[PDB]
This record gives C-alpha cells, sequence and structure tokens, in this order.
C-alpha cells in the first residue's frame, strides 16, 4: 500500500535535478527504474552512483527530440521490464528566456517538441505496457508556468498548459484501463535548469529571486521534495487520485498579494 | 464607447461559422475588416455578400499552416490599414476526433500547427501594428475542451490549453503597450451522439448560435471594455459551470 517493490518505472532525463531525485525515490522505495538522457558521460556517472548504493537502475542516451529514439527507447523498455510498465515519468523539459515576440520557429520546436510532443507521444506508445500491468501511472511534470504568466517563458507557459490538459483527457480515457493520470507542478526548484538560466543572464537571476519572494515559505523547493509527491502518486494508497494536476510550490499560486 | 468605428481588424477563418458571425459583427459596428480562408470561391461569395449589404470587408486565400503565408498575410494587412491594427481575432480552428493512442504525427501537426502556432505566430507580427494603433486587442478562440476532458478529441484540448496559457503571458507582456488580450471559449455552437451529450449537460439545453459568440468578442474590442485582460470567459449556456446536472 506504500511500497513500489517490483514495479518497474521509465523517468525521462534523469541524469540531473528533478529527475535524479525520482529515480533515486522510487528506486528506493523498490521499483525498477529506467531513465535516460543525452550524454553517454553523465548518464554512466549515475548509474554508477546508483549502483553502488543498492539502487536497481538501467538507462540508455536518448534525445527525445526524435521520433525514432522515443520508438527505440521504448522498445529498450519493453525487452527490458518484459512488456510491462507500471510507471511513466515525463520529466525531461526544457525553458529558453525571451520575450512573446522574439521566440522563433526553432525555439517553438524545442520546447513544445520536448516539453509536450515527447512526452505525449511517449504515453502513447507507452499505453499497451502500461495496460499489461494492470497498474499503471502516467505522471507529468508541470509548472508553477502552467497556473498564471511568468516573465520570460510564455511559449514554455503554454507548453505546460498542453500538458495540464493532457492529463485530463488521459485520465478519463485510460481510467478503466487501470492506468491514473496525474501532472506534478514544482515552484522554483534549485536545479542545473536554473542555473544555467541565471548564469547566462543576471535578468533571469532578477525574476528567480523574485518568484521566492512571492513564495509565503520564503524559500526554492528541494528535488526530493518534488519526488515525494510523484512517489506517493503512485502508491496504491493513491487509488482514488486521477485527473489532478497539483502544485508543489511553497504557497506560491495561493498567493495573490504577499 | 461602445463604438468600434473606425477601427481596422483582422479575423482569421471568416468564410464559416463563427468566423462569419465575427466578421459581420465587428463590420455591422463599424470596423474595417480583412479576413481569409482557403479557397478562393469560398471567401469570394462572402467578400460578395458582405459588401451588398454595406459592410466595409477586404480578404485574400491563405493557408495558415505556411509561415511564409502567415508573414504574406501580415504585410497585406499592413499595407491597407496603412501599418495600424486594432483588432485580431485568432478563429481559425480545426478538429481530428481520435482515441488519444491513435493520432499521428501529421494529426499532431496540423492540429498544433493551426490552433497555436499559426495563432501565437500572427500574435508576434501583429505586435508593431497593435503597438501603432496604441487600442489593440487580441482575441483567442478557444473551448469548452479547454476546460476539461471531452471525448475523442485529447489533442484538441491540448491545443486550447496552451492558448489559454498564452492569452496569459501576453495579456501581462502587452499590457504596457496598451494591448489588451482575452479568449472567448465558446460551448457546442452551430458525433451526432457526442455532440447530443454535451448539449443535455449545458443547463440552457441547447447549442448557441455564432453570434452569441460574437457578442462576446465585439464587447471585448469596445473601449467600455479597457479593464479586461488575461481574461478566458467561456460562452457555453453554463456547461462548464456544471457538474452534476
Ligand atoms: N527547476 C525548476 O525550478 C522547475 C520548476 C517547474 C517545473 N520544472 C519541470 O521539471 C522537469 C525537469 O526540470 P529540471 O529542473 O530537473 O531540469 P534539468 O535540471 O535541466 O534536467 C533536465 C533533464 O532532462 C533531460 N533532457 C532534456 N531534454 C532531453 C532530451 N531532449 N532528450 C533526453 N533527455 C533530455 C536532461 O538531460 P541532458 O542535459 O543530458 O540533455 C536532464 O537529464 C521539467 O519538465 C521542468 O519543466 C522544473
Ligand atoms: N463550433 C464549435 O462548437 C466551437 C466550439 C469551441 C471552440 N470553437 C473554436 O472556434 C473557432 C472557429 O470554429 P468554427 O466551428 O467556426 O470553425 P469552422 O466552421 O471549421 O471554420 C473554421 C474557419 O477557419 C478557416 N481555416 C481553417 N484552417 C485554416 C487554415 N489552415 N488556413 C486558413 N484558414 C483556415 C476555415 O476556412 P477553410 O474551410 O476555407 O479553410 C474556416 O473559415 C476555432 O478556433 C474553434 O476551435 C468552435
Amino acid at each position: 500500500r506504500w511500497s513500489l517493490k517490483g514495479t518497474t518505472a521509465l523517468v525521462t532525463g534523469g541524469s540531473k535535478g528533478i529527475g535524479y531525485a525520482i529515480v533515486e525515490e522510487l528506486a528506493g522505495l523498490g521499483a525498477r527504474v529506467y531513465t535516460c538522457s543525452r550524454n553517454e558521460k553523465e548518464l554512466d556517472e549515475c548509474l554508477e552512483i546508483w549502483r553502488e548504493k543498492g539502487l536497481n537502475v538501467e538507462g540508455s542516451v536518448c534525445d527525445l527530440l526524435s521520433r525514432t529514439e522515443r520508438d527505440k527507447l521504448m522498445q529498450t523498455v519493453a525487452h527490458v521490464f518484459d512488456g510491462k510498465l507500471n510507471i511513466l515519468v515525463n520529466n525531461a523539459g526544457v525553458v529558453i528566456h525571451k520575450e512573446a515576440k522574439d521566440f522563433t520557429e526553432k525555439d517553438y520546436n524545442i520546447i513544445m517538441g520536448t516539453n509536450f510532443e515527447a512526452a505525449y507521444h511517449l504515453s502513447q506508445i507507452a499505453y499497451p505496457l502500461l495496460k499489461a500491468s494492470q497498474n499503471g501511472n502516467v505522471i507529468f511534470l508541470s509548472s508553477i508556468a502552467g497556473f498564471s504568466a511568468l516573465p520570460s517563458v510564455s511559449l514554455y507557459s503554454a507548453s505546460k498548459g498542453a500538458i495540464n490538459q493532457m492529463t485530463k483527457s488521459l485520465a478519463c480515457e485510460w481510467a478503466k484501463d487501470n492506468i491514473r493520470v496525474n501532472s506534478v507542478a514544482p515552484g522554483v526548484i534549485l536545479t542545473p535548469l536554473v542555473e544555467t538560466a541565471i548564469k547566462k543572464n543576471p535578468h533571469q537571476k532578477e525574476e528567480i529571486d523574485n518568484f521566492i519572494v512571492k513564495t509565503p515559505m520564503g524559500r526554492a523547493g528541494k528535488p526530493q521534495e518534488v519526488s515525494a509527491l510523484i512517489a506517493f502518486l503512485c502508491f496504491p494508497a493513491a487509488s482514488y487520485i486521477t485527473g489532478q494536476i497539483i502544485w508543489a510550490d511553497g504557497g506560491f499560486t495561493a498567493n495573490g498579494g504577499f
């Protein structure tokens, strides 16, 4: 009821950030985990670090922006888990910081492609694998940016809106198939995604600091504070929860004028 | 204050349905309207009908899925309006009815391309014409399917969720340039089985008419609607308000 012992999981983008915390969380609870990123060297250091802790994790290098690579990854995962998937976490995603009128066609292709299209497409080709397990969970990762507008990430927000709506549809269409579908939508979590952005441009430093002051709790979240909810939603204890988007944001989205 | 006299408007997909009604409504209240569709003879009979009833309306054929044709359309709109656009109504849209697991890449490209990308790209390049008018308005068409899940239209819902979010971002960024951006999200407006079900779900017990949507789009463009930005308003006969009736 509160264990993932003997479950199979695919977590996309698990070499850093929230994704690293998620594979360590599910694998600690007893899941067989498979993950992926775009740097084999980085992916390798992870597999060794995880192998040293007694965590049962596998992985391969995959750019999720390519349809044929998504097709291949799922073949691998089907062979390794023997045609059975319990959990799919569509964690991987990217952000680009510009004004709404400056985003290009290529930015559009990068953001919607990895943040929405890849995530949705994996959910499609995973369906039969999750169905065959009879206890399937699809978790998408949204954002506070999928609630109200934030500066410099308009096109990112749009992609998180597609995710939020896609969550509801899959939840209703697949519930009869014993698959539950939810999104976890973080506040500011201090990861590479934010550190790279604020290193690049001190205007992004500004914006982030002001997201944290807006956060009633007055601090950025920790990756594990997000993976904890992601783990819970996969517990059989969570068997009536589907179609939900839940913010883990320190009260950010509850805050109107504080 | 309740006048659109001497405004300039671009509404996409004005050759039928809600887009037709919006052209007539906006033009009937004094706006100069530019519109487009995908075939000459359909677009041309509208242009003939609207001119006979004294409406000030122009139009050209465009495929909103081509980025080159979107650029060329905005350059043409820029020419005829003299660099000044008050109103942009992103009306054009499509639906494909499949199960979530069945939608192909072509489906994705048509539905996301038409509903979100074209609506977004047009907004990017209209921006200086709207900024120049010093009284801008961009309006997206959303859907009840961008509120909660409906059968057969998962990928379409997603494209409306993206629109909902973009109308908040654009509203917040462009508010200083006096451009206001809102979405109108209709319910069923005039798969039978499915549509029949949605209608008994809407408290008013009937499907809407096109001019029940355009009425709201016209008001949102009035100077009277000056403090209203970043909203999504469902014109749905109560559909979204109803949990269990
Ligand atoms: N950090 C925050 O404050 C925050 C807030 C709200 C929501 N989120 C969401 O949380 C998720 C992860 O964010 P994060 O902060 O953990 O990001 P991150 O630190 O930048 O890590 C992203 C992970 O995804 C992988 N990835 C990205 N694109 C990939 C691709 N095309 N193919 C394969 N792998 C790919 C990256 O690997 P490579 O670098 O090797 O490619 C990396 O392993 C995203 O959906 C993000 O939108 C984050
Ligand atoms: N009808 C409803 O019940 C309903 C409900 C909720 C939301 N909506 C939204 O309302 C908007 C209009 O819906 P509608 O029912 O009036 O649609 P419709 O009857 O299908 O008309 C769409 C219009 O857009 C044009 N169009 C479509 N694709 C185009 C393209 N690629 N390039 C150029 N023009 C294009 C079509 O022209 P051509 O045929 O000549 O190409 C047509 O004039 C859409 O955004 C839809 O999402 C409608």
